[PDB]
């Protein structure tokens, strides 16, 4: 028997499987990480390590069954042999190499995975010269969300550097993903839907930045504007969040709420927020690897005279309230609102972005994921906080995105200088 265990899918996994099967070739749920290596890499040993990781993390050994079954199940296989696709490009010119690697990345996006058979993760390493490699890893988020990859990479290099130097290693114990499925089977699914319904009671709908949306035919032209919050502002922003017993993520969502209240001319608004999805009742949940994070609606109410510190408190409390119900798929929430466009942009605060020795230099790490919203506000910590506006240029002009950058920066500065004044006083 190849099967170690078999159990049901989380609601989000089930939604993901259904949409993946029905929309093949479209890059859904696919993350592609490109690592450019400069230095010595022991590929054979890297492969050995990957297979240690295969046995360490049950999600990599999981496949899915949906045919001739009453309800889909995920099956953990006792052992699965991983193999790196190693490609030697050394006999090609530099332009040939790049074309070769882009060709691979483009066909890889279309290929996706057959979730009923494949390991939902693969790796190709391209050798371009003696000490230069390009290492493309693809993964399906039904087994591992984007905020988990770092954990796995860290363990992979720990195994790798021990194996190559012939040293012993030990790794901390990790709970299996089934433990999260078991936690989910104790939750009251109807109470969680009721939570979202009541939270969203009487919320009416909103096209964000409607007067700025280009009304063109459908299509996605992905663009990005990257910028940073200067260190002194970043410091004061962080101090304010700490002093108010909240997070940088919540503080940024609060500032964004003020900006959107002005464009929408309204005090009742919504946007999507990526939440961790990790239940505190699950001892050791921070070390688990699998699909946890979710996009949920954030609804913000701005009354007359509300201050920034008021807003920080309103959002911090609702985050905590929401925590037992973060497993509900957005689709099911939107159906409880008879509003398929309840939200149309999101805010993503990523504490530990993969994109910032082992005997080599990591020259660059780039992440690709397909875009599901026409505007995405993305931020990560640092001495100067890193902010990205990722948008669909077929909808928003670059000039408008640039105005949004200067408004966000001036709104941060003004709300941290006067966090106890009505946010209606801020000049944007």
């Amino acid at each position: 028997d190849q099967v170690q265990d078999m159990y049901y899918l989380s609601p989000m996994q089930e939604g993901m499987l259904f949409h993946a099967i029905l929309n093949p070739g479209q890059s859904f749920y696919l993350e592609q990480i490109t690592m450019k290596v400069k230095g010595s890499l022991n590929i054979k040993c890297l492969e050995e390590s990957m297979n240690v990781i295969m046995d360490r993390y049950d999600v990599f050994r999981t496949v899915f069954i949906h045919e001739k079954v009453k309800r889909p199940v995920q099956v953990v296989l006792k052992k699965r042999q991983f193999q790196i696709e190693e490609i030697d490009l050394t006999h090609l010119t530099g332009s040939e190499q790049t074309a070769k690697i882009n060709e691979y990345k483009e066909q890889d996006k279309i290929r996706g995975f057959d979730l009923t058979r494949d390991i939902p993760m693969r790796a190709a390493i391209f050798k371009k010269a003696e000490e230069s490699f390009e290492w493309v890893t693809s993964v399906h988020h039904i087994i591992l969300d984007g905020w988990c990859i770092g954990i796995v990479v860290q363990d992979l290099f720990k195994v790798y550097n021990a194996l190559r130097e012939q040293k012993p290693y030990s790794l901390p114990p990790v709970k299996p993903y089934k433990d999260y499925i078991k936690w989910l089977e104790k939750q009251d699914k109807q109470a969680s839907l009721r939570y979202w319904r009541e939270y969203l009671e009487d919320f009416e709908g909103q096209t964000t930045f409607a007067e700025q949306r280009k009304k063109q035919k459908d299509g996605y032209e992905p663009k990005e504007l990257l910028f940073s919050l200067p260190e002194a502002e970043t410091k004061a922003f962080t101090e304010l969040a700490k002093s108010q017993h909240t997070t940088l993520s919540t503080a940024l969502q609060a500032v964004w709420s003020v900006l959107i209240s002005r464009y929408q001319q309204s005090g009742d608004l919504a946007f999507g927020t990526v939440v961790s999805g990790r239940p505190a009742e699950i001892k050791g949940v921070e070390h688990m690897v699998g699909l946890f994070i979710n996009v949920v609606p954030r609804r913000v109410k701005l009354s007359e005279g509300i201050t920034f510190n008021d807003l920080l408190k309103q959002l911090q409390e609702q985050s905590l309230q929401s925590e037992p119900h973060q497993y509900v798929p957005l689709y099911d929430i939107q159906s409880q609102a008879d509003q398929p466009k309840l939200i149309d942009h999101i805010i993503v605060f990523e504490n530990y972005p993969l994109q910032d020795e082992n005997g080599f230099d990591m020259v660059d790490v780039h992440v690709f994921e397909k875009s599901n919203y026409d505007l995405n506000l993305m931020a990560s910590p640092g001495d100067e906080m890193l902010i990205k506006l990722a948008y669909n240029e077929n909808v928003f002009d670059e000039a408008f995105i640039l105005r949004l950058k200067s408004q966000l920066l001036t709104a941060i500065q003004q709300l941290i200088q006067n966090p106890d004044q009505p946010v209606s006083t801020i000049n944007i």
